[PDB]
């Protein structure tokens, strides 16, 4: 099959595979991502870093072909796994049958889950690799730093020593698919808006962990060698400290004003006060979202959250409890743990026609997740234009206290 | 607009409103709907009985109209309120400015509802009814019997009983858009499975105030002459034992032996268990259903539920918890209290690649929902043959122990 490496520096390929297609990943909503493998490609031997979802073995192969034509070297002596999830592994029994005599180089960890994914992956030969081992390429060298729980127990960078380039495996990734494999490439508001939604989506529970690893990597004396961050999916950073400041400002909870007005309704009442309450902040002049549960997909939304320092939750109630909706939210909130970053304020609110029990709800589930939940809206049916009026005023307090 | 009425009785007649394109209501998926409201007319006085959706006027009052031209009157004297639900009284302002001079017959909790959905009501006329209060339309007359929770706080049951007549509001409904009014012109299977649908998703908390209320009709010995039941949606019931029996049966945990195994998955594993699960089950020679989170509406698989006596709830992890479709789902079935009409049995399991965390959540949460968790099967990334055996003899003992 016909697909070229890209040169990403002088024997280093992007040799990775466009998943066009793909439009929901794990719960996120995407326009196609990528699987960025790379060949590294040192006078003496030639490292693949990470490699793609299964079946996709057709194009990472016809590129590293390429990048192996290019360099003039025979074959890949050297398989590195810096992550073992599927997307960046489901190649790897083909690459062990194509490269019969190319270790793999992946942490421990990484180890045992790649041989729970493929057992018959035993017979291949594995060197386990810890923070600070170095592969040896001759005229370039490759050290691995792991990262566990960045995004996984099995997870490592690997920085390529002399260009400089940190692959960093799912770590400043976005989810994009972009014929362009650069990052000054693509118009910077798609690049940091992916960026974005891939950091609220994917690291914000591993905040604290990412500033600890920023700051080892300082310590080892890595950050001022990185030059280009190659994550494993979409664009490679030739800015790598935009990524990193926005990793760091992400991971410290550094928000411009705004607050994400997120609801359901099932007859109207809650969306009336959601409007209301977005109309308020607005007045604040701070910068206002809103969201629908029943049309917008939560990791867009808690893309929103991320840049919000406040959100406001709305929902009716169903048989004492939330509309269900704000159930799949919520788990997901637990999950994210955005109080890693900042504990944001958070309105409840909705409409009820009993004894309600919503806001109660979301308000307990809120918490849990790492909401400060300060205030609470709550309307008997529909609102009238006195507590419409209340809910501009909710909503204006609680822009009001995150400007 | 031409839209003719419907007699379905000596004096009572059909003139509701065909929803043709309704598809998602309240998180219940349907093919469309209708608004039942139905014309008494009697010697003397004509109640409407319930409305219809807002922006429906033209279609209902062409029906009553037509009703009032079949019958030779010429207003309806009463509107009847038996719930304040904007699909049964969304219309009813409309229906005030129409017909002035008639009173609205509601419980007293429905006033404040219905004041509260329509301000401009405060000038109406209302006529609060009671459990055991009338109303004579002239050899004809309506009863009263409050259904608090059946299936709201302002909810009532008009009977015209001596007709064995019940206008049920949405208790035996179902949603149903069909050209043909009654129970016995559409197939038995459509109508029983929206009754059976309707049932799960509206009724199943309310089972024990459903079986409360039927003894009530008993003692108060207005049961006796059963000949029709016209609910709030869909079909009307010529034959109403078949769905009394079918509410009695579904009320009080009567299941088949089955099944429903629901799983969500990001990267295949708790799929490939959810069917080894399946698998197991069906060894035993039940019937099984198997939903997907990602793919199936809650308001399908809790009509399943409805009708298994054990269920089998699958999900990964994604940072400590249950991917966060089943936190939908869950918050569903708390609101639905399955437990009130049989504590059935549930297995829980799913894939994860580190510490877990999914399985014990759903353990807790179902069990919260009204299920007995009978333990767990939790797998680490891909399930081994051994550990797919292992699914299958779980969904086995399941399925054996509901037989
Ligand atoms: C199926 C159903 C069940 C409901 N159960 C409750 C309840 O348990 N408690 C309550 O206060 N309201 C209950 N409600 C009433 C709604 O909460 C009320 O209609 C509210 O105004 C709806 O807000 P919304 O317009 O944003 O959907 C229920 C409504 C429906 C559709
Ligand atoms: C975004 C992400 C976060 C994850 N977080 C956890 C975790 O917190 N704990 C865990 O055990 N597994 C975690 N996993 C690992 C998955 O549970 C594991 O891949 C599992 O095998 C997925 O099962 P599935 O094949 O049914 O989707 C995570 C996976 C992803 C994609
Ligand atoms: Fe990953
Ligand atoms: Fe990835
Ligand atoms: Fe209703
Ligand atoms: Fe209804």
């Amino acid at each position: 099959m016909k697909a070229a490496a890209k040169r990403i520096s002088d024997g280093v390929y992007w040799t990775g595979v466009l998943d066009w297609d793909l439009r929901n990943y794990h719960g996120y909503t995407l326009q196609g991502t990528t699987y960025n493998a790379y060949l590294v490609c040192g006078d003496e031997g030639v490292a693949l870093i990470d490699n793609s979802y299964p079946g996709t073995f057709d194009e990472l192969m016809a590129r590293v072909e390429d990048a192996l034509q290019q360099v003039g070297m025979e074959r890949v002596d050297y398989i590195i796994q810096n992550h073992v999830e599927k997307d960046h592994s489901g190649v790897l029994v083909e690459l062990h049958r194509r490269f019969p005599e190319a270790p793999i180089y992946c942490t421990e960890v990484a180890v045992k889950g790649l041989l729970k994914h493929y057992p018959s992956l035993r017979e291949a030969e594995f060197m386990t690799v810890k923070t600070g081992d170095v592969l040896d390429l001759g005229g370039k060298t490759l050290t691995f730093l792991e990262t566990p729980l960045l995004h996984w127990p099995d997870s490592m960078f690997t920085l390529l020593d002399e260009d400089g380039i940190l692959f960093s495996n799912d770590a400043f990734g976005q989810h994009l698919c972009c014929p362009q494999r650069l990052d000054r490439e693509i118009p910077e508001y798609i690049l940091m808006d992916a960026a974005r939604k891939f950091y609220a989506n994917l690291i914000t529970p591993l905040s604290k962990l990412v500033l600890k690893k920023f700051d080892e990597v300082k310590e080892l004396g890595l950050l001022e060698r990185i030059q280009m961050i190659a994550p494993s999916h979409g664009q490679i950073w030739t800015d790598p400290m935009k990524i990193i400041e926005a990793y760091t400002g992400w991971a410290t909870g550094m928000v411009d004003e705004r607050v994400t007005v997120i609801y359901d309704t099932m007859h109207g009442s809650t969306r009336k006060m959601a409007h209301a309450i977005a109309e308020g902040a607005m007045s604040e002049g701070v910068d206002v979202r809103v969201y629908c549960l029943h049309e917008d997909d939560r990791s867009e939304i808690v893309k929103d959250i991320l840049e919000s320092g406040a959100i406001a939750l709305g929902a009716p109630t169903i048989y004492d409890e939330p509309y269900p909706s704000v159930g799949d939210l919520l788990m997901y909130l637990r999950g994210l743990k955005f109080n890693r970053t900042l504990t944001r304020k958070a309105l409840v609110f909705g409409s009820m026609g009993g004894n309600g029990g919503a806001t109660g709800t979301m308000k307990e589930l809120l918490a849990e997740a790492g909401f400060d939940v300060a205030c609470e809206e709550e309307v008997y049916y529909v609102p009238t234009g006195d507590e419409l009026d209340a809910c501009f005023e909710a909503g204006r307090k609680l822009a009001a206290e995150i400007r």
